[PDB]
């Protein structure tokens, strides 16, 4: 689909089995997800951005679906306010921005 | 332009008449440049991050040319790891996520 930013992009995705929405963002190298008991073997992480840096349990060959678009890759598992879909991911389904 | 995000989305912009170098980031509400100098009164402002909040410099109706494009709008300064356009002006620009 097309996305506009007037409001934040936010969509629907599915991870672990669970139905969640999460933000298309850019400026975010990796993708973070709220805390959720995924299975797997995971290992922690510190990621950062305004404000400083915190802790994540990351997970690899995670499969997750964006707006019916199927991805795999690493995700990223800490105290989040909101989900973030980062550019790993975003590669895989083809987004673009376009102006 | 269309832009894939097999690297970050790094463009260089013009503002108060000098070069910055800024990412394109959709999951940003607002436009946040390190410390640099900008005409005219400015507001304090607060604003959050992955790792918390900072203290920001809030300078309205500042013209912004971002790869070409012509932008006038909020730039907030103050201590971001990365210089970053926000969904603020990248309405203005008329810049869509498509995939
Ligand atoms: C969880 C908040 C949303 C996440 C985004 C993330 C983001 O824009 C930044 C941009 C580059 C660093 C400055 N990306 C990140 O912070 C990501 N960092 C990175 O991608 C990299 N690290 C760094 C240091 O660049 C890699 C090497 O890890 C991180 C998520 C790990 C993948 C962000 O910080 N958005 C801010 C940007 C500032 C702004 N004012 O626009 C925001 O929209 N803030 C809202 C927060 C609103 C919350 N409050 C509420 N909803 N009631 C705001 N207006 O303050």
């Amino acid at each position: 689909p097309q996305i506009t930013l007037w409001k934040r992009p936010l969509v629907t995705i599915r991870i672990g089995g669970q139905l969640k929405e999460a933000l298309l963002n850019t400026g975010a190298d990796d993708t973070v997800i709220e805390e959720l008991n995924l299975p797997g073997c995971w290992k922690p992480k510190l990621i950062g951005g305004i404000g400083g840096f915190i802790k994540v349990r990351q997970y690899d060959q995670i499969p997750v679906e964006i707006a019916g678009h199927k991805a795999i890759g690493t995700v990223l598992v800490g105290p989040t306010p909101v989900n973030i879909i980062g550019r790993n991911l975003l590669t895989q389904i083809g987004a673009t921005l376009n102006f």
